[PDB]
């Protein structure tokens, strides 16, 4: 996240830290948001490889222990069958992962709320962003969870010329643009968590932003639109 503040440890309990092995340690690579307790929500581009996939819950710090995670594995991995890698900006950005055991909630691991399938945000809806992911354009992950206010952005503005135009379509969610603040690369898959009905829901799972940059005025951050897809993640969880 660029222009992010530190999250309290409490704040975002649904958050999840995607992580692959590598040599004999892990690494960070997305978020994620854990709907089920034995199954996470993240973006199908984070599993496109065909790495060892762990989850860690009730994460905060990546580097120290917190006395609070969960460590566990990837059992099955679901992508939506019309993902393209070559193409993220046809959308499809989402993949859903059935963990190898569930997890046990508590204060800081809770499940996502998900949106009522076809709801769409005013502009400028108040959301956050959250993440590890890059704190500058370039620049490394962060250690702790970080967050930033980012309100949306609607699709008639979104798609228009001076925003990203064709690229973004109408399955997705765009928000912030501001140039300051933004999702960047490591948080990918993660949530955009929007106020609704005095409630925070789980309404983006982030897909991408600017080649030319993390923070780019009037490019906002993209996400997968959770609620055009609440059939589809219902019918592979009551079948998987
Ligand atoms: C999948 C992708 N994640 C990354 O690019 C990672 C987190 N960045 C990274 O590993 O650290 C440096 C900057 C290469 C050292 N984008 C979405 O999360
Ligand atoms: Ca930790």
């Amino acid at each position: 996240v660029v222009g992010g503040t530190e999250a309290q440890r409490n704040s975002w309990p649904s958050q999840i830290s995607l992580q692959y092995r590598s040599g004999s340690s892990w690494a960070h690579t997305c978020g994620g948001t854990l709907i089920r307790q034995n199954w996470v929500m993240t973006a199908a581009h984070c599993v496109d490889r065909e790495l060892t996939f762990r989850v860690v819950v009730g994460e905060h710090n990546l580097n120290q222990n917190n006395g609070t995670e969960q460590y566990v594995g990837v059992q099955k991995i679901v992508v939506h069958p019309y993902w393209n890698t070559d193409d993220v900006a046809a959308g499809y950005d989402i993949a859903l992962l059935r963990l190898a055991q569930s997890v046990t909630l508590n204060s800081y691991v809770q499940l996502g709320v998900l949106p009522r399938a076809g709801t769409i945000l005013a502009n400028n809806s108040p959301c956050y962003i959250t993440g590890w992911g890059l704190t500058r354009t370039n620049g490394q992950l962060a250690q702790t969870l970080q967050q930033a206010y980012l309100p949306t952005v609607d699709y008639a503005i979104c798609s228009s010329s001076s925003y990203w135009g064709s690229t973004v379509k109408n399955s997705m969610v765009c928000a912030g643009g501001d140039g300051v603040r933004s999702g960047c690369q490591g948080d990918s898959g993660g949530p955009l968590h929007c106020l609704v009905n005095g409630q925070y829901a789980v309404h983006g799972v982030t897909s991408f932003v600017s080649r030319l940059g993390c923070n780019v005025t009037r490019k906002p951050t993209v996400f997968t639109r959770v609620s055009a897809y609440i059939s589809w993640i219902n019918n592979v969880i009551a079948s998987n």
